[PDB]
């Protein structure tokens, strides 16, 4: 349920079990494992190759929005592993441009 109150955490984004970036990632309160989710933006998402054009309503919002990645996209997730500082991430191939580098 809620098992981690909000803030920012220094971790490694791991999309589809592939390291993307190392940074702090602010979270806001939410619904999933921890009860919180990261403040991933248009730029940050599209950097992993997240296809904003696959989701009519993503491709118009701010490059520093708290995008509802896991509420406007299905099957994706953003599990903050605090224990390993590994922001375990997924995106379905549908919402991928062609390359997640």
């Amino acid at each position: 349920g809620q098992e981690l109150p909000p803030g920012t955490y220094r971790v490694d984004i791991y999309l589809n079990n592939g390291y993307m970036a190392t940074r702090d990632v602010t979270f806001n309160t939410g619904d999933s494992e921890q009860g919180i989710v990261p403040c991933l933006t248009r730029a940050q998402l599209a950097s992993m190759g997240l296809n904003t054009a696959s989701v009519a309503g993503m491709n118009l919002l701010a490059d520093d929005a708290c995008v509802p990645l896991t509420t406007m996209v299905q099957d994706a997730t953003a599990h903050l592993d605090v224990g390993q500082q590994r922001l375990n991430l997924t995106i379905p191939q549908a919402f991928m441009s062609n390359r997640a580098r």
